[PDB]
């Protein structure tokens, strides 16, 4: 009824969208994971009369559940998606969207991770990212690669008419109290590629977690607090 959704608000296989700003949305879907359940976000940018999708739902038929829910609450097709890492929170559904008219995209290391990792590949290759700082145009939003962090490839977004950094994976809620699932993470990077975030987007407004809850510019330090002490 118009707080954010939280893990056990949203059933597996169930997709809520939250309205950020004009023209921006996040999508919110559960999944299991060795055992657990888990929230995860992503986000819709209107394009004109098309849709950009951020990242999938965490699986197939949460992502055919997203698209259900995008056609009901918006009524907009989506026509391109981006996933801004490797893992199947960000590219689990990829199949489904190529299906479903969407042509999908991710950087090529992005591609390569998920290749080996056994996971879903986007088609289309985003080149213009491979060292950090690197920046490019594609629709209404901008991609940053900030550096290595919660993976190698993580991939930001910003919506610069509404200054919305969707921070992906990289950031993290303020409530959290570990840097999450930090298999593929480099630990000793994660705060130079934070602050590389905190300086390219300073009028950021909103803030968006991979996971969780959205916030404001905070997320960023607490991001590099709760990261440095896993490290220690
Ligand atoms: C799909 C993804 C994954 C699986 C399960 C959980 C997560 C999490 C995760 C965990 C805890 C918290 C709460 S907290 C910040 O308070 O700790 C959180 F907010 C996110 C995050 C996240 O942190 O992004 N991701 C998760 N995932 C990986 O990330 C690595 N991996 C193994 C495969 C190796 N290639 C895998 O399955
Ligand atoms: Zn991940
Ligand atoms: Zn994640």
């Amino acid at each position: 009824s118009g707080e954010y959704p939280t893990v056990n608000e949203i059933p597996v296989g169930e997709v809520r969208l939250y309205q950020i700003a004009d023209g921006v949305w996040s999508h919110i879907a559960t999944q299991s994971f060795d055992g657990a359940v888990y929230p995860s976000n992503g986000l819709i940018v209107r394009d004109g009369d098309e849709l950009l999708l951020i990242d999938t739902a965490w699986g197939a038929k949460n992502t055919a559940a997203l698209l259900a829910e995008i056609e009901k609450q918006i009524g907009l097709p989506v026509t391109r998606a981006v996933s801004t890492h490797f893992h199947d929170d960000r590219v689990g559904g990829v199949d489904v969207l190529r299906a479903a008219g969407v042509a999908t995209y991710a950087s090529p290391s992005t591609r390569r991770l998920a290749e080996a990792e056994g996971n879903e590949i986007p088609t289309h290759s985003l080149e213009g990212l491979s060292s950090s700082g690197d920046a490019v145009r594609f629709g209404p939003v901008e991609l940053f690669y900030p550096g290595a962090a919660h993976s190698t490839d993580n991939l930001v977004v910003y919506v610069p008419s509404a200054n919305v950094l969707y921070g992906g994976c990289a950031v993290h809620e303020l409530s959290s109290t570990s840097a999450g699932n930090v298999a593929d993470a480099d630990l000793a990077e994660w705060p130079t590629s934070v602050e590389r975030i905190q300086k390219h987007y300073p009028e950021a407004e909103v803030v968006i977690p991979g996971h969780g809850l959205p916030g404001g510019l905070d997320l960023l330090q607490h991001t590099a607090n709760v990261v440095k002490a896993h490290k220690n």
